[PDB]
């Protein structure tokens, strides 16, 4: 695989995007023509995906405009510095190119609010397609634009609610709800021209959609493209992309990829029957929901200040508290969890092999990062919900598990345990629940039950999903699996269902041998909560246990930042998408005796240092619904020294099998104080790996 970028952005400000733009020729002003956004080339039947992408849409409108809060006094007065801020977190959730105009009379003139002066433009790029003939084709040609569509006023609502949370009045506008003209603000932003009196934008081959965010927030304009001849777009330093940007034959060479199987060649990575760490179905009991450790924050198991800031621990960042609504008002869109008749829409159901290409090539083209299929077997669901206490039931065959990328370039400028920590979540957790609730909804509409399983709703685990699913490993993370691609950055989203489709097997890249010779996450965390021992065994399957309830702790609690991700960040597996940051995890992979090595040079290079060229935020705290300065602070974490060479034996951690959890059918309105001491000894009587294996061979 050669569509590696060569170079790396590391020098490269967030706000510049992935691609060139700098590079393109531009003039201050050209003159304004009719132009209309890019068009699907082929209508959609009713096999097709649109009638859900539209449901989105018009979910995601609803918030393009919204409450504002009062004005603070943290808000940086530079436009210019307010252009790269709003550009960049326009690049965060996805934009494909940004853009920034100034508003004049005729566009105020409409429905527009008219204290609106700046307008910022984005673009999002079409989805690739499968090719005809290709499983799952039928349910996505003709849907690209409401698919594309969906994507502009997700992204247009979370920017505007930013905004408005800042103490600006803002509206998002996109072609399902716009209040001024977007083809003729994408060519002042200078995103586009216009070729027979339809949009045409560099980079974008394959089409695009728009959305704008329009405000009294003055920022930096840009300029627009230079109306006619070459833009420079194929320009050596462009194609090579020298400055870290996308090489000019990414495009070209993945495409030569069939769809369904990804970007990232996991078709190399070997594949097992069973996982590289021993699971003991007959062995593994079910966990009241009430068992997670965030609803037994709430429920004060873990004191009162824990309970207090459970809800906003999340929500300090006004970018975050802009994807809020999104989050929470996707839940009732989930699905259904009883049976569906087939009702013969979807073209031919019959080959499972063809249906679980047809879903990873849907997941793709929405937007998942990675796509795997296993069986939802009944021990990943819940024993009992939270609220009333009931049996959940396993209620479906098949768990579909998608992985979202968390953000390399974010994440290296950040702490982990920074302003942005839980928007690098929520972001996550938005898209997925996004792509999810699309994909189960096709499910249902083709006649097979299907329901999502977000951050704020999930009746199964998503962990041993994620495994039989063979998109990780288990790490020393602890509930966290690691995938050889991009590490522990991400967030991933599941969604069941009783459509038949073949299922992935796990994989083995090495990373048990690997994370035996590794502590880095281990030493960085900072309360101490990732083990540094041995595998133990825990609830009948093998695991590095990390503690849950200081690490839960320390995310609701601390107050120099917005919860904490600083694990992911630390690891050697979270690198750049470079050639040499794939051939460094290759080497990881296919050369155990290189191994030791990698994980020492990952520290000798300060791999895991803030890059403060990638710090594209704010620091915002917003209290009492008014965003203002970090009351307490900021982290500002880097490499820490080693800890003893005896630490695994002397750290003692606490562990909460099911024995030390609210047991099945618990609710929030009961208590139950976190037995610590009993975790403690719980930790100390596991059972190692090693016995088990004796034990259960003695049965065999
Ligand atoms: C609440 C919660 C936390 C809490 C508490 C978890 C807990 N154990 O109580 C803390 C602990 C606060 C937490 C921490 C983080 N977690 Co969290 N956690 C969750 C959440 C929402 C609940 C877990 C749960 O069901 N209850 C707790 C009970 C079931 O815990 P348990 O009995 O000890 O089992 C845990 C593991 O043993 C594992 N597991 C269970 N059964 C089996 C079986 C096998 C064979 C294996 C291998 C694993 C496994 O799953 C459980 C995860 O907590 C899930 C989301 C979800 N719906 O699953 C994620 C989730 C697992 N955590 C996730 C992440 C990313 C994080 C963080 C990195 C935060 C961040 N910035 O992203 C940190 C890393 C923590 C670490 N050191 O590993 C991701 C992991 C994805 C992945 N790539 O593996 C999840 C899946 C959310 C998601 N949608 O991606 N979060
Ligand atoms: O319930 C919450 O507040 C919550 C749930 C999931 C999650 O990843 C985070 Br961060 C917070
Ligand atoms: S284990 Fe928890 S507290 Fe420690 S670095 Fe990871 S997310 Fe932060
Ligand atoms: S930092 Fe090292 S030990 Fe921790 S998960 Fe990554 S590779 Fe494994
Ligand atoms: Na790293």
């Amino acid at each position: 695989q050669i569509s590696m970028r060569l170079y790396s952005n590391r020098d490269r400000p967030n706000h510049l995007g992935p691609l060139a733009l700098e590079r393109l020729a531009r003039v201050d002003d050209v003159v304004a023509q009719p132009a209309r956004q890019p068009e699907d080339g082929f209508a959609a039947s009713e096999d097709s995906l649109l009638g859900d992408v539209e449901e989105y849409a018009r979910l995601f409108t609803r918030f393009l405009d919204g409450p504002v809060a009062p004005l603070g006094d943290a808000i940086p007065d530079d436009p210019a510095r307010r252009a790269e801020n709003l550009k960049a977190s326009a690049y965060f959730l996805d934009a494909s190119m940004v853009g920034i105009c100034r508003l004049d009379p005729d566009d105020r003139a409409g429905d527009c609010d008219p204290s609106h002066t700046h307008a910022l433009v984005f673009a999002v790029q079409f989805g690739r397609e499968p090719e005809a003939g290709e499983a799952g084709a039928e349910w996505i040609r003709g849907t690209n634009a409401a698919r594309t569509d969906m994507r502009c006023a997700e992204i247009a609502a979370i920017l505007s609610g930013y905004v408005r949370w800042m103490g600006f009045p803002a509206r998002g506008h996109f072609s399902g709800d716009a209040q001024v003209d977007l083809a003729r603000l994408a060519v002042r932003a200078g995103l586009a021209r216009v070729v027979d009196g339809v949009l045409v934008a560099p980079f974008l081959r394959r089409g695009f959609r728009l959305g704008v965010v329009t405000t009294g927030y003055a920022l930096a304009a840009d300029r627009p493209l230079a109306p006619e001849g070459d833009l420079g777009e194929t320009a050596p330093e462009v194609m090579l992309g020298i400055d870290g940007t996308r090489p000019g034959w990414e495009d070209a060479e993945e495409e030569k990829r069939p769809l369904h199987m990804g970007r990232y060649p996991m078709e190399t990575i070997r594949r097992v029957d069973e996982p590289t760490t021993l699971v003991v179905r007959q062995e593994i009991q079910r966990v009241a929901k009430r068992g997670d450790f965030f609803k037994r924050a709430e429920a004060g198991d873990l004191g009162e200040k824990a309970k207090q800031e459970k809800k906003r621990f999340p929500m300090k960042h006004p970018l975050a508290l802009g994807m809020q609504p999104l989050i929470q008002n996707m839940v009732p869109l989930q699905g259904t969890r009883e049976k569906l008749a087939p009702t013969g829409k979807g073209g031919d159901l019959s080959d499972p092999g063809r249906n679980a290409e047809a879903i990873k090539a849907l997941g793709y083209y929405l937007g998942a990062d990675f796509v795997g299929i296993c069986r939802a077997e009944p021990w990943m669901y819940y024993a009992s919900d939270e609220v009333e206490g009931k049996p959940i039931e396993a209620y479906h065959d098949y768990a579909v598990v998608m992985l979202i990328d968390q953000g390399y370039e974010t994440m290296e400028g950040a702490s982990g345990d920074d302003w942005i920590s839980a928007s690098q979540s929520m972001r996550a957790y938005m898209r997925g629940a996004e792509i999810a609730g699309v994909m189960a909804a096709h499910c249902r509409r083709m006649g097979y039950s299907a329901r999502s399983h977000s951050n704020a709703h999930s009746e199964v685990i998503h962990n041993p999903a994620i495994l039989m699913a063979g998109l990780g490993e288990v790490s020393r993370i602890g509930d966290t699996l690691l995938n050889p691609f991009i590490g522990p950055r991400s967030k991933s989203i599941v969604f069941t269902t009783d459509l038949p489709m073949s299922v992935d097997r796990p994989i083995d890249f090495g990373l048990q041998d690997f994370c035996n010779q590794c502590r880095k996450c281990a030493r960085e965390c900072p309360c101490n909560a990732i083990s540094f021992g041995d595998k133990v065994m825990f609830n009948g399957y093998e695991i590095w246990k990390a503690d849950v309830e200081k690490c839960t702790k320390y995310r609701v609690t601390q107050m120099k930042g917005s919860a904490c991700g600083r694990c992911m960040k630390m690891c050697p597996w979270n690198r750049e998408d470079t050639v040499e940051g794939r051939r460094l995890a290759e080497l990881s992979i296919k050369v155990p005796e290189a191994r030791a090595a990698i994980i020492a040079m990952d520290d000798a290079l300060q791999n895991g240092k803030r890059n403060l060229i990638k710090r594209w935020w704010f620091d915002l705290e917003v209290i009492d619904g008014v965003a203002g300065a970090p009351r307490m602070g900021t982290n500002e974490r880097d490499l820490s020294p080693d800890r003893g060479d005896k630490i695994g034996a002397n750290q003692k951690l606490a562990m909460y099998p099911p024995r030390l959890q609210p047991p099945p059918g618990t609710t929030l309105d009961a208590v139950l104080p976190v037995d610590r001491s009993g975790g403690l000894a719980e930790y100390a009587a596991a059972e190692t790996p090693a016995a088990a294996r004796a034990r259960l061979k003695s049965s065999a």
